[PDB]
Formats: structure tokens, C-alpha cells, sequence
């Protein structure tokens, strides 16, 4: 009979096509059904990168180190190479320009205790935040995989994470990128540069009128160059599957 | 001193462009300043007609007469005009395709007495439920003004109407229209056909990075054919005046 996860390695010419190497790993919630480009890969732990604005935001929620999504957290005045970043920010703008500083202050507040004990309780990869509490998912000891991913984000949008429901609906929110008539996408970009293999990340999901496709992406990103083919591939086997337009 | 309303006729040309008659009003929310095509028009009231779905959502899921926006109410097996409305729906594409049928249900469960108590407390236009308990809406007594739909959606925008936090939350959800880089639309369309004059609505807001603008519009709608132009003809002003590129 079915399996719980078929590979499917079609999904390999978008990355040939565009001279690339990666996984993309889709979970359908009506079918309990996942799919894949690569088995192995889906499951190799990485550091997570900007991905970890998810639970690092529903930490600083959950602790009311973020009152909610409109406080503002004020530019440090020191003049960073992204230009977004040298700004005034929410956590709406945060999560959308990846603000590393503005996240670092969040983690120093919170601290390596509560970080842990949280990391512990999410399942959240292997739990590991060896290194500086305000660097550990760029530089550290944390690593989770594709299907990890997919796990933890399920979880978050079924409101079952150990934090409250406002903090999920918070974090949400935040992860709001796309929407039209057709389609939402819920979603963290990331990028590790720091410790190799450079990659690129795209984790989220896809909400239909009656269905919601999960998805974990990586791709190997030696340069800056091809950061777009993080959504560009993804779209394109979300094409290939019907399950956006 | 400066002025809290301005008006600015050079809009009008949107709506003759298109043959067409109207109002757009909109509200700056960080200068605390509006503008319009049409004063008096945007101060005179209507029937709400299906923008009564923001109101309508916020008084069942309060009440507990809808659970959450995953609840399925399944389609009664009537075949109604509208193709879309044959079919399962939740509270996010009950909004998204307007079905009124699934809010009539709702409305029969709020009943009268907790109905108009409701629209006391929201502030909500003229108040008043006169007519039937599952049209009053369309056919009944209740209006609204433009500038009273700007004011009743900046308290949801604030979570300041006086139902949970988490319900204003869940119906901003489920205003979600559009989304991408440069904005967010969260926003409700309404048809008044059912009593002259025959009115088309757009209401929501705009969220930008460091902004909200809220925004109000009816227009004349003789007949279903012009019912784009009220997105179309609220995005020309939006553009006009640099809120969207
Ligand atoms: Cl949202």
C-alpha cells in the first residue's frame, strides 16, 4: 500500500533547470500525504537561519517580550549593509525584511534559560542552542531538517504548540506573504551563510478554499544570486502539482 | 489649522471615466486626516448589504454560535444562482464568496435580542435591526455611512470594538483579499440591490509597512456588470494618491 512520503524526483529538473541542487518537500493535510524530490535530503538537519523568526517570535510573544504586532522596536542608529534593516520595525516588518539585529535583541531578552526550556517544548529540531543566545540559529549548535519543519509548522497551524492561540494568530499573521484570489502563503525565508554548506531556506504553506499544502524547502547558495530561486522553485512544483494556478 | 476632512473632486474623474457615480473616502491614519471625492456622500447612510458580514462574524464567533474559522457549515442542498455557494463553506470562504445563506443561518442564532445589543455596542451605523431577523441587512432598516464604516473598522483595525480580542482577530483573517510585497488588503465587498438605490461597496483598509489607510466606497450599481469597478475604481484613487505603486 501507500507510503507516508513518495519521492518524487521529477521535481529535479527545476533545480537542473535552474543549476541548482536542493529539496523541496510538500505535506497534503487532507491526505496525510507528503512528497518529495528527495527522501535523504528532506531529512538532513540544518542550521535554520532566518527560519527561527517563527518560534523566536512566538517565544518573545509568549513572554511578553513582544506586547503585539504594532509595538515598535526603534533602530539602534548603527548603519547595517540592508538597507530595510536601518529602520524602525514591528514585528510584521521584521519578519518581512528579516531583521536579524531587531530579532537578536528579542533573544538577548528572552535569555538562554526560557530559550531552551521553549525550544524543548516546541520538539523544535534537536533542541540545541549551543553558542550566543542572540546568534546560536546563524552560527550555533541548532539544526532541523525539511521534515522537522513541516512538523512544527503543522503544529502551529493547528494552535497546538505549547504557547498560547494569540501568539500563534500573532505569528501567523506575521508570516502572511502572499494572498490572492487563488491562494495564501504563510512563510519564513532563510538564509545560512555562516557556518557550511551556505543554503537558502522557504518554509510555510499554502492555504486553499479547502485544503493546506505544507511546505520545507533548501537549496544549496554558494552566492547571493539566486536567493529568488527559493520561491521561484518552490512555485514552480506547487505549479506542477495543480496546486496553485 | 490644518483640516481633519478634504475634500478632493479631481477623483471624480475615476468615476466618469468608467460612467459611473460614487464615493471613495479615505483616512490617513498616522496623520489623523481624511479625504474624498464627495463630502456629503460620504456622510450620507445605506444599507450595509454584505459588508454586514464583518459585524455579522464578529457577534457568532463572540457568542460562540461559530467555534473558529475551520467550522464547516454544510451547504442546505439548495441550488442557488451563485455557483460558489453550493458547497461546504467556513468562516473564510463564507467571506470570500459571500455566501449569504451560511450569515442568514448565523443571524437566525444570534436572534433579535443579542443582535441589536450588539450593534449598540459596536456604535454601528443608525443601530437598528428593523425587518427580518436573516435580511434586515439587505432589506431592513439598518444604515451606514461611509465615514461610519471607516470608523467602525479603525476600532476592529485597534481591537477596540467590545468583543474579544481573539474574535476581532479571526474576522481580520478572514478579511484577507490581497496580499504581496508593497500591501495588504483586508477588506469586505457589499451589494445593495434590494432597495433603491442600488449601491456597490468596498470597505477595509490598507496596511503598509509604517501606515494603515482605511478606506470606504459606494457606487451606483444598476445592474451586476460594473461590480469590479468597485476594487477597480477604490485601486485608481489608491494609486493616484501613491498608497499602492
Ligand atoms: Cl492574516
Amino acid at each position: 500500500g501507500p507510503k507516508e512520503w513518495q519521492e518524487n524526483k521529477s521535481w529535479n529538473a527545476h533545480f537542473t533547470e535552474h543549476k541548482s541542487q536542493g529539496v523541496v518537500v510538500l505535506w497534503n493535510e487532507n491526505k496525510q500525504q507528503g512528497f518529495t524530490n528527495n527522501l535523504k535530503r528532506a531529512n538532513q538537519a540544518f542550521l535554520p537561519a532566518s527560519t527561527f523568526k517563527i518560534p523566536n517570535s512566538l517565544i518573545a510573544l509568549d513572554l511578553g517580550v513582544v506586547k503585539d504586532e504594532h509595538q515598535v522596536f526603534k533602530w539602534d542608529g548603527q548603519t547595517r549593509d540592508i538597507a530595510t534593516w536601518n529602520r524602525d520595525h514591528n514585528l510584521i516588518t521584521a519578519m518581512k525584511y528579516s531583521v536579524v539585529p531587531v530579532y537578536q535583541e528579542f533573544a538577548r531578552q528572552i535569555g538562554e534559560a526560557r530559550m531552551s526550556k521553549m525550544l524543548h517544548a516546541f520538539d523544535y529540531g534537536n533542541e540545541d542552542i549551543s553558542g550566543n543566545v542572540d546568534s546560536f540559529w546563524l552560527d550555533g549548535g541548532i539544526r532541523i531538517s525539511a521534515t522537522e519543519q513541516i512538523s512544527f509548522l503543522r503544529k502551529l497551524y493547528h494552535n497546538k504548540l505549547h504557547v498560547s492561540e494569540r501568539s500563534q494568530r500573532i505569528v501567523k499573521q506575521a508570516m502572511l506573504t502572499e494572498a490572492n484570489g487563488d491562494y495564501i502563503i504563510r512563510a519564513k525565508t532563510g538564509y545560512s551563510t555562516r557556518i557550511e554548506p551556505k543554503i537558502g531556506w522557504w518554509v510555510g504553506w499554502v492555504e486553499l478554499d479547502d485544503n493546506v499544502w505544507f511546505f520545507a524547502m533548501n537549496m544549496d547558495m554558494p552566492t547571493s544570486d539566486g536567493l529568488g530561486l527559493r520561491q521561484a522553485i518552490t512555485k514552480e512544483v506547487l505549479k506542477q502539482e495543480k496546486i496553485i494556478p
